[PDB]
C-alpha cells in the first residue's frame, strides 16, 4: 500500500567473465513494464535471449529498443539442436561486433531452455565447452539430460578424432 510490499519474484542473476557479463531476468509482466526496461536495459545494453512463451514481444523491445530473439514452445516448436544454432549466429554476430557488451537473458532460476542459449553464447569467447558447462554448472540451469553435453561436445572440436594416418588401408 504505502510502505508495504508482497510477492516473491524471481532474483536476477549476471554471468560475466572477462571483460563481457550476462544478465538473468525474468520475462516481462503485465504489471510494470517500464519498470523492467529500465532496470533490463540499466545493467546494458545488447541482445537478449528470452526462450518463453511470447505474451508481449512488442511492448519490451519497443520500450526498451534492445535487439533480443524470441524462443517459443508451441504445437510447431523445433525441437532439433538448429535452432539453438540460430541464436548462435545471432548471439555470435552481436558478440564479435560488440566485444564486452550487456546481454539480458531469461530467469534460469528454474526450468527452461534460456540457460544453456547463454552458455553457448559465452562459447564464443573461447573456453566454449569449457566456459559452457563451467559457467551454466555454476547458474542453475533447466533439466539438461541429453542434447546439452551431447550437442556442446560436438559444440568444440577435438583434434582426437581428426587424426589421420598418412599411410592406411581401405576397402569397405
Amino acid at each position: 500500500g504505502s510502505h508495504m510490499a508482497r510477492m516473491n519474484r524471481p532474483a536476477p542473476v549476471e554471468v560475466s567473465y572477462k571483460h563481457m557479463r550476462f544478465l538473468i531476468t525474468h520475462n516481462p509482466t503485465n504489471a510494470t513494464l517500464s519498470t523492467f526496461i529500465e532496470d533490463l536495459k540499466k545493467y546494458g545494453a545488447t541482445t537478449v535471449v528470452r526462450v518463453c512463451e511470447v505474451t508481449y514481444d512488442k511492448t519490451p523491445l519497443e520500450k526498451d529498443g534492445i535487439t533480443v530473439v524470441d524462443w517459443p514452445f508451441d504445437d510447431g516448436a523445433p525441437p532439433p539442436g538448429k535452432v539453438v544454432e540460430d541464436w548462435l549466429s545471432l548471439v555470435k554476430a552481436k558478440f564479435c561486433e560488440a566485444p564486452g557488451s550487456c546481454v539480458a537473458v531469461h530467469c534460469v532460476a528454474g526450468l527452461g531452455r534460456a540457460p544453456v542459449l547463454v552458455a553457448l553464447a559465452l562459447i564464443e569467447s573461447g573456453m566454449k565447452y569449457e566456459d559452457a558447462i563451467q559457467f551454466i554448472r555454476q547458474k542453475r540451469r533447466g533439466a539438461i539430460n541429453s542434447k546439452q553435453l551431447t550437442y556442446l561436445e560436438k559444440y568444440r572440436p577435438k583434434q582426437r578424432l581428426r587424426f589421420k594416418d598418412p599411410h592406411t588401408h581401405k576397402t569397405r
